[PDB]
């Protein structure tokens, strides 16, 4: 693995589209610039083994009804079946099938790490873990967490990091958290500060979505706001897809003239079906290496980076050796 | 037979769910809200095979395995957005063209004499239906039909129609005119929402995980409890239905009539419980 | 009297077409007053500029010194319902509000115009007391209960509320917050109120040029197809006349307005005569 | 003199003006400028507009007093019938005369806000900004929203007249006030958001604004501790009679009015401003008379986090203390 990854990733980049070739340019001049946002979903949680829905509606079922739902067990239940049980066994059972998974002691992904290392001014977060933002302090970057209306106004720095649907640093209830059918159709009059810090970094950062899927709630719910803004008055945000069935075309220009840019993990890469771990690192090591510049070969890009990081001080007279050395980071 | 005696097995709750439709039907206060379920009775084509139709035409390959619930609504966005209109509003002609015969369940609907029928649906059974047994009705399909209206006996048609010709505008299957619905079709919605609360609604050839249902019970939900009555909803699914979900579905105001429980029917049968309903209503006068 | 013969001539199309319009909306029965606060101050009846007077002589301690602002007439109420409280509100609506006072001829003439339904903003009973010694038995809806319990067809639709259950301040929107908290809390009062002014002709009378109700109104009719609603009737009682540049603008929002000082002269304050005249106009036809 | 008109104060505005001043030099104070500072030196005001509209709309001058209603409907009125060319040619004619800054808008910019919102269509604060060397990025379309230069926000919340003196660029009609929020999203979250997240502070207004109307009818859904009661230098020729007072402090406003610290004239609106913004600065280089128990209270207000550490020199306490 040591020559491996360099060498493949190498490969990967020479033969990428003109499209993903502008989306890693731009997504690597605004992190160097002081402006990410990250929006890290569900699926980033999953790559530490993290508890999800399907099993806790599984249990749900199960404890409800006497038995797991049969047959297929995606079509809106995720949001129904725990709302009868919260208004037929009430709270204590809620809090204690929430307590039962959601406390574990699980290590952090490399891809938290990787995330971080882009150096994102925010980053607004969905997950309900409580070692997202542990991969966070392990590091030196301090993110102030807002959870909940109260932790709004509380803010120290300038950096958030957003708990939008919440999370269980308030202990593990039931109500702290955003998970039965009525939170998600009151999500707006419960969270309205939340929702609009969410709009906020939203319209004033280049945002990368990461860890959901083509058709996820939470994603439907930020298009239709983006299609209600304005023409031409958001930064387009960008989507990491890396499901394993390579992207259709037509749902690509259907997306993307919905107002979204997607970066489709499974084309550029021609791996296996269930390798979530590479088809994520794949795209985050590319935006890594283009951000300390382990994919330049040709001498104009050279002297291309060298003007774009000295031309400003080009109207100055003279500059001392000693400080050159903070112009090339080190 | 067990259609006599079934009047002693009937829960009390259930005798008192047929005395009082009996009674709103007696007092001309009665509506039924009928859906897919009654038109598909008929044989008449399901959106979810429009939707595959949609789907061979723009992916190219056959229904993609098992459907999400919202991937009913995508699709053809996704074929109204690149493809354009005229392949859509060419589909529609071709599988919607046909006229079928109207099951009998349509004739008990009128036989019942409602004071008005709000149908999500469509097709033009119900319209054929009330021409053929001569009771006049007044059809409301779109915005320009609430103002102009002959009699007080509204065919409400919520989503619309093919009268104005086979095209989509006239009719609500997208996604962006059901987010804008509201927006698209305020006076519809305001006699939809006026003639559940003046009247008495029964719910049929409905699922209780259906769109209108849900969107319903969220307008209910906000209401006052003593100032709105409970809709009667009868579910026609080939199981028997459990507790929790009926008292999920009670305590958000719909009556639950479950046909399961009356009438030891078939799985693919869902004429025989549908007609099974229909006889115990009217058999109580 | 035996002056209206002439009056005939002298006007225009433009108020012939509205009383032709208005007649045979009658002799159909489709035709709705949405009548407030201007016939009712006719009978003597307390404004509430003195109840506002009253809450800002018991809150800042002096009188008026000069006209009140247009914010101030819902907000010195409110003022009173936060700083003393709410028995201290309805103390002055109980001895003050409920007074006995007979009916008007307007009133009167209203009903023998025989509207199917009657819609009103004030909070008396001239319209009631009018209804019974006529006999046309009209369900009264104040409360957000009564719709369930709608005995007849026709309703005297009273949006505002009564004190029929009782002088207090929460039967009745009078306070800033109340107006601002309507829709949340009056929801099928708004559905039926919207749903009659769409499905019938309404006809506005004893309103000024512009009011809170009339302006919401209008805003709702504006959210509207262009051609989904009937541009109801405005009956502008003001002395003066009205002005051509605001009538277009007025009628460009979906209005047709009859005025009475172009129609008649007479003096500052007869408003008697001033509403008379186009009444008798209106029912000779 | 002053010294002791610093001691002649409510303790509420005692504790008032002591907050702003931490907001301020915690980097956490965000104005919110509104009409009455920009008419205060020679800037036209809403009612002239609205009488010369009545003028070249019904003919004879205005006569007694137009409702609060009428200061929208008027140039409503007027541009659904004459059309809007007439209607930018009387912005054209009204809105150009430059007018000179006055010392208020450098005693508010003195202060070292976070952020300046206003709902001023004029660049009195802009030019104030620019000639007294403090940079920010002016944020008046939603287009600027996403185009924003830096991280400090001069928030033109109606709009101006940057573009060109047009009537859509400005929210001046009914329409554009009705629809505000179906026409300007970005704009009004960013609004919302500086004043959940930072100190706001209401000058020029007169709790008779539809701006602070709309924003105390905001605040009352944002449950109980989720936000800060934002303050309020109201400057009226007036006492505030203390119901009022009492009914907005429940609201959501801890109101400092200027009629009760000074003594000023029914036409002294500059000396009314002139005089909170003189405490509020000069409450920003030094505290309030000591106690005994304050000033045991301020050292170990300014010591109490050195406990945690075991050690400290002696040489660095100066930084403790600023010198």
């Amino acid at each position: 693995e040591s020559k491996r990854y360099g060498e493949k990733l190498k490969e990967v980049f020479l033969m990428l589209d003109n499209n993903v070739v502008e989306c890693i340019k731009e997504i690597t001049e605004s992190s160097r610039n002081g402006k990410l946002v990250f929006f890290v979903g569900a699926g980033v949680s999953t790559l530490s083994d993290y508890p999800q829905w399907w099993r806790l509606v599984d249990k749900y079922h199960e404890e409800l009804y006497g038995s797991p739902k049969k047959g297929n067990y995606s079509s809106d239940e995720y949001l129904r079946i725990p709302q009868i049980f919260y208004n037929v066994k009430g709270e204590m059972a809620f809090d204690g099938i929430l307590k039962d998974f959601f406390q574990v002691d699980k290590p952090t992904n490399p891809i938290h790490d990787k995330i971080l290392a882009m150096n994102p001014a925010h980053v607004i977060t969905t997950n309900y873990d409580n070692l997202i933002d542990t991969a966070c302090w392990k590091r030196g970057k301090y993110f102030s967490v807002i959870s909940a209306e109260e932790d709004v106004a509380n803010a120290t720095s300038s950096r958030y990091l957003l708990k939008v649907h919440g999370d269980f640093r308030k202990g593990f209830k039931g109500e702290n958290v955003v998970l039965k059918e009525d939170d998600y159709l009151n999500y707006d009059q419960n969270y309205p500060l939340i929702s609009n810090l969410m709009k906020t970094i939203i319209a004033t950062h280049t945002i990368v979505f990461i860890g959901y899927g083509l058709g996820d709630y939470n994603i439907n719910m930020l298009l239709n706001w983006v299609r209600k803004l304005q023409k031409d008055s958001f930064h387009k945000p960008f989507f990491i897809r890396t499901d394993p069935s390579p992207i259709e075309n037509e749902t690509l220009i259907y997306y993307e003239n919905k107002g979204l840019r997607i970066i489709d993990a499974a084309s550029l890469i021609d791996s296996n079906e269930y390798d979530y771990l590479e088809r994520y690192s794949a795209v985050m090591d590319l935006l890594i290496e283009s951000q300390e510049n382990k994919f330049i070969t040709k001498d104009d890009e050279v002297i291309d980076y060298i003007y774009g990081k000295i031309s400003p001080l080009f109207a100055l007279q003279y500059i001392r050796k000693i400080d050159l050395k903070h112009v090339f980071e080190y």
